[PDB]
């Protein structure tokens, strides 16, 4: 899958902490998660998880679904390269 349009959900989220000039602890502490909890998120070492996605539209701002849709992209990127559906066809009215 080509990554070109679908950028890392941490760094749109580390994108807008930039334009907001807020600091990773402050941007925990504004979540209520650890710091370390924050930095997971921001570098990628962990999945935006539907927890995080509601938390962020408060804090950041837009739709859950509009963080979660970031994640899915990357982790049907990660999906991709263990699925086979070279065999599969679309199914037609029987």
């Amino acid at each position: 899958m080509k990554m070109a349009n679908h950028p890392r959900p941490g760094d749109i989220i580390q994108e807008s902490l930039d334009e907001l000039n807020v600091s990773l602890r402050e941007f925990a502490r504004a979540m209520e998660i650890a710091p370390s909890t924050a930095s997971r998120l921001l570098t990628g070492k962990a999945a935006l998880t539907p927890e995080m996605a509601i938390k962020l539209s408060v804090v950041i701002g837009s739709s859950p679904q509009m963080w979660l849709n970031l994640q899915n992209a990357w982790s049907l990127a990660e999906a991709e390269k263990t699925v086979d559906v070279s065999r599969l066809r679309r199914l037609v009215t029987q």
